[PDB]
């Protein structure tokens, strides 16, 4: 949850559930599905949630969860593919020019819910990491 209103995703996050597991995509996979988006905009990145839980007298948890954003929008709309950054996992298809921000419109009001993250046949998936949704 989020007490400073984010920028929201177009799909569901990807929540971190083994620590020391790693979030990766091989080069040219991990962006999520969207119906009749063109594969020339598929490109952009997964913007890691750093959590936090209060402190009780039980056990004493909380792991991160990445939502994505096209390129050129969201959290890190104005940096460059590539470009290394903590919580930033860049991804594209590889008919993307990620010279280019994606001609993508933001979502939300009512107008639309999130897209639940699907990714295609022979994607290899992060072990470690559950997809919201699935
Ligand atoms: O802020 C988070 C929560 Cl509070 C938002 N609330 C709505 C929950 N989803 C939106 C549509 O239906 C699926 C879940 C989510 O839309 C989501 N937006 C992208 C990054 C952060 C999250």
């Amino acid at each position: 949850e989020f007490n400073v209103v984010p920028y929201y995703s177009w799909f569901s996050g990807i929540t971190q559930f083994q620590k020391g597991k790693e979030f990766e995509f091989v080069e040219g996979q991990g962006v999520p599905i969207a119906p009749g988006v063109p594969a020339t905009e598929a490109k952009g990145y997964w913007y890691r949630h750093n959590r936090r839980s209060f402190k009780t007298a039980d056990g004493n948890q909380l792991l991160p969860r990445w939502y994505f954003y096209y390129l050129g929008t969201g959290p890190h709309a104005k940096d460059q593919y590539g470009t290394d950054i903590d919580g930033v996992y860049w991804v594209a298809s590889n008919q993307a020019d990620v010279n280019t921000p994606a001609d993508i419109v933001d979502r939300d009001p009512s107008s639309d819910e999130a897209i639940p993250t699907r990714f295609p046949p022979g994607t290899v998936l992060p072990q470690g990491y559950y997809i919201e949704g699935s």
